[PDB]
């Protein structure tokens, strides 16, 4: 059971990441996360990692797939890999572990709802498609951070797709959905 989890900001990653974890029980290991435990403990890592974070930057290849590398000594791969480098650099992790990708399963989104889905996010719920009952914020999710995380993920998502469209690995499944039934479908493929 090895699964890659790539889409756009706000496709609705770590809310189906969360689902695939319950359901059958696997590591889940989420750059986003790693980034964010890194930056609140304040480790070197963190600190480098956090001036591109807060831009709306990726950070660079090296360190994310250093510390990916790391890491991986079946799993759940969330946001990664997000370019062809780090696409690259995993095949040959794999290689080296002995495990291939089962699938590599695309959220597709609109560019226009991410915008709406990120900035009413609180965390997941969300004001208007997940409410709560009674009413934090993230840092990146600003109007205007959003839409520099929309434009750098967008450039290195067309060489990725291609990527896995040609390797016969790549899976698309229509992210405009409630919530269980963009599940449902991830529960056909898995
Ligand atoms: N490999 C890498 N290389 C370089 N840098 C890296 C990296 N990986 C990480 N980084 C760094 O990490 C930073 C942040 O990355 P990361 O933390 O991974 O965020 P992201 O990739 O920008 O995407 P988000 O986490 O914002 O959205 P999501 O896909 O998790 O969707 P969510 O479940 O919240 O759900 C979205 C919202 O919509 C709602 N929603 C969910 N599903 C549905 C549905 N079906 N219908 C309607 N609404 C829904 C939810 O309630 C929620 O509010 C990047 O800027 C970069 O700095």
């Amino acid at each position: 059971m090895n699964i890659v989890l790539m889409g756009l900001p706000g496709a609705g990653k770590g809310t189906q990441a969360e689902k695939i974890v319950a359901k059958y029980g696997i590591p889940h290991i989420s750059t986003g996360d790693m980034f964010r435990a890194a930056m609140k403990e304040e480790t070197p890592l963190g600190l480098e990692a956090k001036s591109y974070i807060d831009k709306g930057e990726l950070v660079p290849d090296e360190v994310t797939i250093g510390i990916v590398r790391e890491r991986l000594s079946g799993f759940l791969l969330d946001g990664f890999p997000r370019t062809v480098a780090q696409a690259e650099a995993l095949e040959e992790i794999l290689e080296e572990m002995g495990r291939k990708l089962e699938h590599v399963i695309h959220i597709d989104v609109r560019q226009e709802e991410l915008m709406e889905r990120l900035t009413g996010r609180r965390i997941t719920y969300h004001l208007v498609f997940n409410p709560p009952k009674t009413p934090y914020q993230r840092a990146d999710d600003n109007e205007e951070t959003v839409a520099k995380r929309l434009e750098v993920n967008m450039k290195q998502m067309k060489p990725l797709l291609a990527f896995y469209d040609s390797k016969e690995v790549l899976r698309n499944v229509n992210g405009e959905q409630d919530m269980e039934k963009v599940f449902k479908d991830l529960r056909e493929l898995l």
